[PDB]
């Protein structure tokens, strides 16, 4: 294992996010069933060609990583929540994640370096 992995990520809050508000919607009011809908409605259509996780990731993610269109940058373990950072560790530089949840909403990460 690498000291650190850098990684970007796609955020979809919901209502019962630990925050439910983010940089683009004042209030999160949609739904956990609603967050993961959108969720696996975005890597159907990145694995299929139809959109680019970078794109994506800029205009709808809930974390404000959105503006550098989803990066996070480098991080050790011992940082983020430990389901983003176990999946994190575990992807292939290149490779991207399904659902992964934590206590900010649920993610869909891209492992770049």
């Amino acid at each position: 294992e690498p000291a650190r992995v850098r990684c970007s990520h796609l955020l979809v809050k919901h209502s019962q996010s630990r925050r439910p508000s983010s940089w683009r919607q004042e209030q999160i009011t949609r739904t956990q069933e609603e967050a993961l809908e959108l969720i696996n409605g975005y890597i159907q259509k990145i694995k299929s060609g139809e959109e680019d996780f970078e794109s994506l990731a800029s205009q709808f993610s809930d974390c404000s990583s959105a503006k550098a269109r989803g990066d996070l940058g480098a991080f050790s373990r011992g940082q983020m929540q430990k389901p983003f950072e176990d999946a994190s560790f575990a992807l292939r530089t290149g490779e991207m994640s399904g659902p992964v949840f934590t206590d900010s909403g649920i993610h869909i990460i891209l492992r770049t370096e």
